[PDB]
Order: C-alpha cells, then sequence, then structure tokens
C-alpha cells in the first residue's frame, strides 16, 4: 500500500546504525564537522556529507533507490580522500564504512530489489 517507502527506509536506517555506525573508529563521520575546529573543510569539500544527515535524509523518504543511496554515502569516503589523503586513517576508515555498507545492500538484496519495484511502479501508475 503505503508503506513500501517506509519500509524500505527502515531497512536503510538499521544498516545505518547497526551495519556502519559500528565499524570501529567511526567516531568521525558520525556527525558533521564543526568548521571552526577544521578550518578548511567546507571549501575544499564542496558537497559535505556524514550518517547523521544521512539518517535525517532517510527520515524525509528521500532514497528510492540503491542508487541514490550509495551516492550519498560513497561521498563521505570521496571526502575523506579529497581532504585526508588515501592513505590516512581517517579515509582507511572511511573505505570500511563503505564496504560493510556494500556487503549488507547485497545481502539483502533480492529482498531490497523488490521493494525498489513497488515504489517506483506506484509513482509510475501515480502519473499514468
Ligand atoms: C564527514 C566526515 C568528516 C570526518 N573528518 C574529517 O574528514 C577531518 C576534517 N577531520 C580531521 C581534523 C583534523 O585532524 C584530523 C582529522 C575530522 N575531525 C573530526 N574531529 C576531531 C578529530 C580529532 C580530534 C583530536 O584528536 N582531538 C585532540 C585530543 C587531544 N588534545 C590535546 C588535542 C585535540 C578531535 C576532533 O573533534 C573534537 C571529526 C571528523 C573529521
Amino acid at each position: 500500500m503505503d508503506d513500501d517507502q517506509v519500509a524500505f527506509s527502515f531497512i536503510l536506517d538499521n544498516i545505518v546504525t547497526q551495519k556502519m555506525m559500528a565499524v570501529p573508529d567511526s567516531w568521525p563521520f558520525h556527525h558533521p564537522v564543526n568548521k571552526k575546529f577544521v578550518p578548511d573543510y567546507y571549501k575544499v569539500i564542496v558537497n559535505p556529507m556524514d550518517l547523521e544527515t544521512i539518517r535525517k535524509n532517510i527520515s524525509k523518504h528521500k532514497y528510492q533507490s540503491r542508487e541514490s543511496f550509495l551516492d550519498d554515502v560513497n561521498l563521505i569516503l570521496a571526502n575523506s580522500v579529497k581532504y585526508n589523503g588515501p592513505e590516512s586513517q581517517y579515509t582507511k576508515t572511511a573505505q570500511e564504512i563503505v564496504n560493510v555498507c556494500y556487503q549488507t545492500l547485497t545481502e539483502y538484496d533480492e529482498h531490497l530489489t523488490q521493494l525498489e519495484k513497488d515504489i517506483c511502479t506506484a509513482k509510475e501508475a501515480a502519473l499514468e
């Protein structure tokens, strides 16, 4: 009915909270960075992204499939390599946040693939 996206965004939020925010030493990427303590971030990094704004984006039902969801989560690893270098421990930790979020999205792959058809057929049909 009208629970397709509510369910979808529920499964995503649980990935963030119980598989990504649980990566060891993912302390830094949980919240947005304060610009008074990092004097260059918000102008070297044009598109900031943290896991708190991803959840607040999830609760707004913004991700209608993993492609738009993976876009945002891939951006915090792209942001740490563009600010800390590809070999920094921060970047290495962001690589594992992205990694745990990839096995988990294909560990629930089929079941997720069906919700994506359901949500969009509703948006297809609503137009036609
Ligand atoms: C989107 C994700 C952005 C992820 N991200 C980055 O991508 C970049 C911007 N960083 C950098 C900033 C520069 O340091 C390397 C990490 C982040 N920093 C922090 N925050 C802190 C880092 C280190 C310390 C510290 O060690 N404190 C010291 C303790 C000991 N006393 C004597 C001195 C202070 C504290 C932090 O918050 C309070 C948070 C996030 C980042």
